[PDB]
């Protein structure tokens, strides 16, 4: 149901200096959403598999496993959406390979769920 | 003075698998007779406990890292009391080796810094 009132307890419990890897799609926060959606919903999906791989399922009190897993399978529904849909042929580049601080990854990770809540040229320079 | 742990495991598998933790290792710490590096490993853990503590917020509800990790603290902050009054004079072989660890690593460090306390030839290496 589009649930977040979980990130923040999983941002709180991730060290604020551990750096989480995304290939940041250019632009996300210049151009309209149609231009950047599926390809960050994808990126997204990459980088929480690749976080969830670090954590223990711990089963009992607040896990870190245990949220990603859940945001994780939120992004699937996001690219199956995002792609059964996305444009012919989607080549403007291939995504600046950054690292973001966990506030800093779920910051971009809210504004892309937020753009789904509104998705109804793509030019930089 | 003797002595608990909130578990470390729950903690580990918490934390990242590949997150750095930094911490000033005393040498010979794995060979060495422990009345030679107890009362400086003590005061190592306690500093990168301080670090590691700081990086996290006070979740309430649910165990958290941040309270897991300050109770490890408190607890290491009763055994510097214990080595520091009891330590010898001066304690200067050489400072210790600042070097990043696992967390499954460093609370193997911590683990047997506190198996050695719990059962505490001269300090010679090299």
């Amino acid at each position: 149901t589009d649930n977040v009132k979980d990130i923040t307890k999983l941002v709180a419990n991730l060290p604020n200096d551990y750096m989480i890897t995304l290939n940041y799609v250019a632009g996300m926060d210049v151009l309209p959403s149609h231009c950047w959606l599926r390809d960050m919903v994808i990126q997204l999906s990459l980088s929480l598999t690749t976080l969830l791989d670090k954590f223990s399922n711990i089963s009992e009190g607040l896990s870190n496993y245990s949220i990603i897993d859940k945001l994780g399978k939120i992004v699937d529904d996001l690219v199956l959406c995002m792609e059964e849909n996305a444009p012919k042929n989607i080549s403007p580049k291939r995504p600046e390979t950054r690292s973001f601080t966990p506030e800093e990854f779920f910051s971009i990770f809210n504004r892309s769920i937020d753009a789904f809540k509104d998705f109804m040229d793509c030019v930089l320079s």
